[PDB]
Formats: structure tokens, sequence, C-alpha cells
């Protein structure tokens, strides 16, 4: 079944030392996460660039790693339920915050960590490239030939669009059946490896460091070794969700290539420029595409939500 | 069905600047040209090289892109009928015409755009690495695995032969006849991705900026942003076919040395040099080859073909 | 007379090999073509650059010579009748065939042979510098002044446009007219040496080296001494006239300031650039200005124009 | 069916010119070979290295192209019968010697052309990565994916171990019977594409600059224009075979990993060694081991092979 998203943000120093911590203390985190049995994996990525649109953006390109002074980080964990996130959360305090607030010395933004349900998925199973023979053998064994998905190569072999839209109040109806409508066209572009629709539904505040005024001082005053008091948290993850609603399109991409005239496909073929337009008329903000590397993942949150 | 083909021509200088206006102002115009329901796709080349026929162009080889000062773009456009090309220039000549105006500080020649209708195609759709898997799933479900394609990859993984050819007058059956049958026989070399044969039937007078007096007045003297007349235009299409009839017969191959041989094939394979020797008979001019990298491309025009 | 024009075109790479087979070679050519009583001379080009237009072709410029990666030559050779220009080539053939092939190693493009007829020409005799006291002394010794020329000097000292049009199918006698009267005015303008009107007849395929299957695999496979069948020729001269019809319009000047303003005279001189919107309401395709330096030429083919 | 092969061998000086003939001159002599109807194709290799065998040749390594003054070529062409290949040399003999000759300038041994008949072929079509999934759909579709190849890709992208043997005088049916049955069982490792095993039944004299006396001094005194008679030849092909029988065991391989441990397998793993000592034997001279790279083939000699 489709699990809940928690998407944890922040900006971090672009210097050896920040992915020095990713290798050391990532694997911690979730390791730590893993003790819920709610817990049913992850995908984490860093930004490696950002979708200029021709010259909409023409400071920006799709790979910036080289030239940019900062890097941000967007963990997916995925969550049978999103009670789960925030339980687990807090029966892992003391691991959890000690482990995170060792990124202190690299940190320029965040965390910030909304919380999304997926309306919307068509996500295949990652596969190796070693690995096609057997699954293709199984699926004729089975008698299934047309469940055989593409080969969408896990840990940094394919590139992900994380598109950002905000809806107008009272369109988001409208977005949601034009969006899947797009999304059922734009699978036939070469390179495609899978979408989903992310719909907010509110922010974690534990997961955001986003106390009241005691917590607050406790973070601040922190040797690296005290928790802060996660019942100091003065709100619930529904009382945060936006207005206006907003949604993350997630499509992933055998290369950047395949992404920019993937994506494109919803400028520049006639038919499915019509439906895309839909989506357009609803938004407040957007769509604003950050181009994503999913570096370090739990490959199977997939197996959940396709059983 | 079969569209009919533009082929935008220009030589630019081959320089940083010039590469960074296509990743601008490229996708600008494919935007634009989009606009029209009649556009079906495009796939835009650069010319890397020359094929040298040994040594009969001794001072050519396939890659020439370091060395070479100018670069040549051959630009296809895609539409159900050609007249939705004119009317698409002059519906939207307010844009196309600041958009490419835009090249005109890295313009050495062009543009030039003649008109073709395609007369034969063998051409697959584009397909990923990473596809295959599914496309071969999904011929199996459906009972059809003689439907499955070579892998032709999109986005500037594939090379193309560009061989163009001008005819004796009164030959054009047999030219026609006997590359057809050379093709067929061509779809055996390793590594042939698919192959058509151009017809020409005119050249666009608005895409090639070929005015009368007052439109080249107005060229001349623009600032960029405003309009030369469309309408003072004096040609037709089809007043401007070349006679010699000229065609371009349009090879794909996996890599620049199964292009090589393959195409050397009619010439290396007794049998099939018997049939292409057919087509040499007829020739005012050419075989000459092109290698062309398609590197910005719309695929679906390979859907709408082979539909 | 006026003689008719053959123009050898082929585009080589700019190497110093490249020249030292034009000081080599070249001359041994024009010597097999002395051979014919019909020739009349020569006047042998290599293109220097591109007239911009302001910045129409805003990347090109009149002397590219020094970043330009090719060369491209335009040999005219000049007939009593066009039919000595294919009757020499036959008869030469084995000295001819063998010299020109000694040229492949350079090639990228050519050697395409069109074939003209002159219907306008405006052009004196060349002379040297040291020369125009004895061309004054003898003129006014024979009581006519008026035959005295402007000083065209040989061999590299003075720069020719070369101006190319195709015409749209009907309007041939328009052009004609309006271009002589051009002509006829620009002739004021400042360091005018000279123009003719060419106006293409047909191709000789001997000359491009366009055979049937038999010569072409003859070239293709040649060790450099060995002739293709020259009888495989499989069209003659007017069978390979171009429609739309192409014209060169051919005017010298003192140097490339003089041909800038000189040509620039059509568009800046209102009275003259009525005339001049009249050839070009005219054109398919066109004006396009290659730049051209006339190095090595048989001066004497200018006597027989006058005579 | 089976074809001849002829196996032209000589070695140059391993330098840039001596490759740039390869690539001018190289295709021209194929183009001519294709004139004849008996020849159904060719595969021209270079030498890389030597297999080792330990340190049976410790001075020598898979790959010493880097190191190495030399490169050996060892151009194989294929013939309906072996009469073709030898009317085939002198009914294009002006062409052949002229071609050929020009090779000279680099030439430090050869060359040597022996002939020879194939006993034994297991050898698949070839195929580029990009063919196998219309291989794949075309095999199923027949009933036959028993009939499905590796993927043999052509054009330098595998390697050729190329065994050199001779027999003792009465053994060669031991030989035959013993080489056959080791190759049967090598099919078996990683990564090999195809064997065949040849068997020499002679020399072809003209291939090999091998004339009487007249022949030899034109070849001498040559200028590189002129030919030696062709039929100053003073033996048969068969009259040069050679006693003790020599044999080429020509095994294909994914990359050189493959073959040096896939050729070890006769060494390493006992069923199979039993066997191949049974070859072992056998021998007069071997076996020794040439590593080649096959860089330019016509690869339907093996559409013929397999029909
Ligand atoms: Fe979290
Ligand atoms: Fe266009
Ligand atoms: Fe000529
Ligand atoms: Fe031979």
């Amino acid at each position: 079944p489709k699990p809940y998203v928690a998407i944890n943000m922040a900006e971090l120093k672009n210097e050896p030392k920040t992915f020095e911590m990713f290798a050391s203390v990532g694997p911690k985190v979730c390791m730590v996460t893993a003790r819920h049995p709610g817990f049913v994996g992850f995908q984490n990525h860093i930004q490696i660039g950002i979708l200029p649109f021709g010259n909409r953006y023409g400071g920006a390109k799709m790979d910036m790693t080289k030239e940019s002074s900062t890097v941000r980080v967007l963990q997916y964990t995925f969550w049978k339920d999103w009670k789960d996130h925030e339980e687990m959360h807090r029966q892992n305090w003391s691991y959890l915050f000690r482990l995170c607030y060792s990124c202190a010395s690299q940190m320029i933004w965040g965390p910030w960590e909304p919380i999304y349900e997926i309306i919307y998925a068509n996500m295949p199973i990652n596969t190796e490239m070693t690995d096609f023979t057997a699954v293709v053998g199984k699926k004729f064994a089975e008698g299934k030939p047309l469940d055989i998905p593409v080969i969408s190569q896990p840990y940094g072999k394919r590139v992900v669009a994380f598109a950002e839209h905000s809806v107008i109040p009272g369109k988001e109806k409208q977005f949601e059946d034009a969006i899947v409508r797009t999304l059922e066209m734009l699978k036939k572009a070469p390179g495609f490896l899978g979408a989903m629709v992310l719909k907010e539904i509110g922010v974690s505040g534990i997961g955001s460091m986003q106390f009241g005024a005691k917590g607050f001082h406790q973070v601040l005053e922190n040797p690296g070794s005290l928790e802060p008091d996660p019942n100091n948290v003065m709100y619930s993850v529904p009382e945060a969700k936006n207005t206006p609603q907003q949604y993350i399109v997630h499509v992933e991409w055998a290369n950047t290539d395949a992404l920019m005239f993937g994506m494109g496909r919803v400028l520049l073929y006639p038919e499915l420029r019509q439906v895309h337009d839909e989506v357009l008329d609803t938004l407040v903000y957007g769509p604003y595409i950050r181009i994503l590397n999913p570096m370090m993942e739990g490959t199977f949150w997939r197996e959940y939500l396709n059983e």
C-alpha cells in the first residue's frame, strides 16, 4: 500500500567535511529510524542543480555541484502511518537528537520536515543492471510479462525531478485530476523511471527542531549530549499544514538529458501540453524543479508500495 | 502515418557562446513551434564530421569537432501537413523571428530550410537502456515479439549518416526503387538503428529569412525586436523545389564505427553492391555523407510515424 | 567576345600542406588545360571571408583566414565554347585526373564544377601599377582616352565579391534586367574594378568526379595512377542545370573596405536602392556574398573578353 | 556453408603514419576485393599482444601496444572457393598491387598469405549491444530460442585468441578429433564468443608478393605505379602447403580477462585438461597464442557461414 512520507530538508556548507558526516552519521540516523516497525524505508537525496526552463532561471543549470557553496539535502523516510514517524522520534530522541546535532557545524538552514501523503504513485522496485535477467525470468514464469519494470538503478545511478507546486485554494481537485492525467501520459517519455505526487499534510515540529521557548533554549545552549524536552513541541503535525496547499511532483529519470527533454514533453508535445495547462492554471507557486541525486536509500520502501 | 519534414540548416562559429545559445534559445524556439497542433516533434542535429570514403575526402574525418572552426546545425521539425509549418511560422512570427534573430551574432551561413516528404521510413521509437525490459515485456504480453525494436537511445547517444543525393531528371523512379531495395538490405548491418528517405518538395522562404526587398531591408536593419513583414515572402514552398531532384538518405547507427562499416556494406558486400550500383547510376550529385549527432529531440515524432 | 566559365569548387583543410599543393599541383593543372585551343585563361580564387551584412552573419567577417579550419577554392576557367571544356577534360584525362586526385588528402568537399554563360560583363584588362604610364600613352596616341581602364592589379592585389543568387521561376528576365541596371550604376563607386553576371547553364559531371557506379568505384578504389572511365558520366552539362536558376554576380574591388561600402551602395544610396530592390524581389536564395582573393590567374582571358 | 580463409600477414612500424594508412588505404583494398562475387567478407586484426602462459613468455603480455616498436596485422578474407581469391588478385592486380605497395614505407616483414580451409566452426553473427532486443524478439517469434547467440560485438569491441599449432606428420586425425572435443567443452567458459579451426591448405604466392626472378625485380624496382607480372608466380596454392601440417585455433572472447581464464580452462579444469592433453601430444610447435583485436571487418561473412 501507499506509505506516508517525511521529507527532512536542510542546507549545509558544500565542503568535504559535510560529505564525511553524511557517510559517518547518516547511516547511524537511518539505523536508529529503523528501530520502529512502521518504518518501511528511505530515499535520501542531495540537490545537484535546478532545471533552468530555457533561461527562465538562466543562472541555474542541472548540475551546479562544482560551483555551489551549499548543498541541500532532502531525506525521504516512508511510514505505514505518519504517526509512526512521530512516535519513532520520541522513542529514540536521545540517539536521534545527538546524532542530528553533530551536523550543527555544517548547517546553514533547517532541518525542516514536512509530512506528505502519497495521492498518486507509479513507482517500480529498484534493480541493478545485474538483476534484470532474473526479474524477467520470474515475471514470465508467473505469466505476468506486463509486470516487468524498467531498470531503475539504485544508489546514485539515476536522477530525480523534484517539482514544487502550491495550489490556489479551491483548485486542489482540479490540480490533482490534471496532474494524474499528466503523469499517465508522461510515462511514455524515454528514460522515465516512475512518478508520484506528494500532498503535504503537515509539518513535524520535533523533526524540525521547532520547540516552544524551553526547547528552543535547550537547543541553542546544548553541548551536544543533552536532549531538548520533546514534550515542548507546541503543535501537532496537521496544525502546521500549509494553505495554499503544497504538493511535490516527484519524477525519476535515467539521466539528466532524459529528465530535461522528458519533463519538457509537457511543453513540447501539443496533446500533453493541453492537459498540463490545466495544472498550470491552478498554481499559486511553481513549477520549481530541483534536480536530485538519490544517493543513499533503503529500496525496500518500493516493495512495500507495490504489495 | 508519415509526417513532413522541415530541415532548418545553418552554419555558426564553433565556440562556447554558440553552444550556450543552443541551450538557452533552442528550447524556447521548440516551445513556440509546439503551439501548433500539427507539430508532431523534432530532431535537432549538429554535424560532427564527414564520411571520408577511404581518402576520397582525405581531409575529412568522422569527428572533426575538435579542429573545426564552425558548427553546422540541421534541425528537423516534423509536421502532419507541411502547410502547418508555414502557418506556425506566420501565426507565431513575433516570437520566432526575435528568438531566431538572437543567433545572428554567431551565424556564418543560413538559415536555409528545405521541406521534405518521406517516401520511405523504417524508424523505431527511441528507448533508453533502462526501458528495454518493459518494452520486451509489453510486446510479449501483446503477442508481438517481432515488434521489439532495436535500442535507439535518444539525446546524443547514437549517430546519423546524412547522405545527400541529387538525381538526373527522368531517373527519379529508378533512384527511389533502388534506394528502397538498398535500405531493406542494409538493415542487416550490425548497429543499424533505422533509415528513411526524404524527398525535397520545396523551400520555406520564411524559415530561410528569404524575403522580397522590403523584408530583406527589415532583416538587415533590425534592432532585434521588430518583425520583418512575413507576407513579403515572394515564393511559395513548391516554387523553390530543386531540379535536379534532391533527396536525403537518413540512416541511424549505434556508433561511428557501426556507421562507417555499415554504410560500407553497400560497397563491401557483393550482393548489396550490385543493388546499390543502380542508385549510383542515377546521380547528378553525391553521395555526400555528413555525420550528425542528434542532440536535442522530441522523440514522440516516432510515435506519430509508427501509429 | 564573351567566353563561357567553368567554376571548379572545393573545400580543403586550412593548413600549410594544402597551400603547398596549390603551388605545386595548381600550375600543372592549368598547363594541361592550356593544351586545348579553346582555353582562353583562368582566374583562381581562395575565399578569404564572408560579407556580414552588418550583423546578419554576425559570426562572419571579410577576412576569416586566421581562424578558419578550412579553405574554399573557386577556380574559373574560361572557354570559347563550353563544349571545349568538356572536350579538354576527356582528351587529357590521364594527366588531369591524376593531378586533381593528388589533392584528395586535403579534400573535405568537392570538386563541384558548374558551367556558366556570361550575360553581362564590364571587366577591364589587368595592369600592374608599373604599366599605367604606357597604357595611358598608348590610348592617347590612338585617340581613345575612354579606353583607359582603372588599375585592376593581378595576382592577389585586389578582392572579389562573389554574390550568389537563385531566382524564382518566371522572374529570370526581371532579375537579369534589374541586375544589369544595378551594376551600371554601381560602377560609380570608388574602387570599383569591374563586374560580370554569370548564369548557370549546367554542371560538368567529369569535372565534379560524378560518374555512374563504375567510375564511382574506380574513384574510391583509386591508388592515384589509374583513370576512372571518362565515358561513365551519366548526364550531359545542360541536364544538370538547376531550377531555381542560379546566378553569380561577380564584382571586383580595390580592397575590402571599397568592397564593403561599394557593395553597400545598393543599400545606402536611395536612387540605387530602388533599382536593386527589383533584384531582391526575384530571389529564392541570396544574396550571399563570399569575399575572394584572386591569387593565380591567366589575365589574358580579359583580352579575349574585350576583343 | 564454410568459406575458405586467406590470412594476409605483415609486420609494420608501430607509429601513427602506419595507422593512418590503415584507415585510408585499408578500405580501398577491401572495396577492390569485393569486386569478386566469391568474396563473402573479411575480418582484419592487429595483434595487441601475446598470451604469456604464466611466465613461459614472461617478457610478453596480453597488451603490448604501448611498448612495442612494431604492429602485426592479420587480415582474414573469406571466399566461397579459395580459387576465387587467386582469381580476384589477378583480375584486379593493377589496383591491388598499387594499393598494397603504398604500404611499403612502413613494412618490416611480409606480406605472407597462407590459405586455409575451415574444418570446425562455432561462430555467431556479430551484433551490437543495441541489436539484441530485436534478435531475441525475432528468435522467439520463429520459435527458436536456442538459436539466440551470445552478443559478439563488431569493430574492435572483443578480442581474439589466435593459437598457432603445427602437428606431427601422421597425427593430424588425432589433433583434429581432440581439438573439436576441446572446443565443444570450451564453449562453457564465461565470455566465450565462438571458435573455429583453420587448416592450412597452401600459400598464395601472388598475395605474398613471391614471384619468380622477373616479378621480384619488378617489385624491387617499382616506382609504385607499375605492376609486376601476376602470372610470374611459380607455384600453385597447394604446392606451398606446409608439412608439418599447420593449424590455427581461433577463439573469440568478451575481453582479455575472459580470454586468459577462458583459454586457461584447458589447464585448470581437470575434465577438460584430460581432453586437451590429447591435442598437446600431437604437436611439433605450439600452442603459441597471439592476442588480436578485430578492428575492421565485414561481418556478413558470418551470415554466409551460418546459412
Ligand atoms: Fe525524521
Ligand atoms: Fe522552421
Ligand atoms: Fe575543370
Ligand atoms: Fe589477399
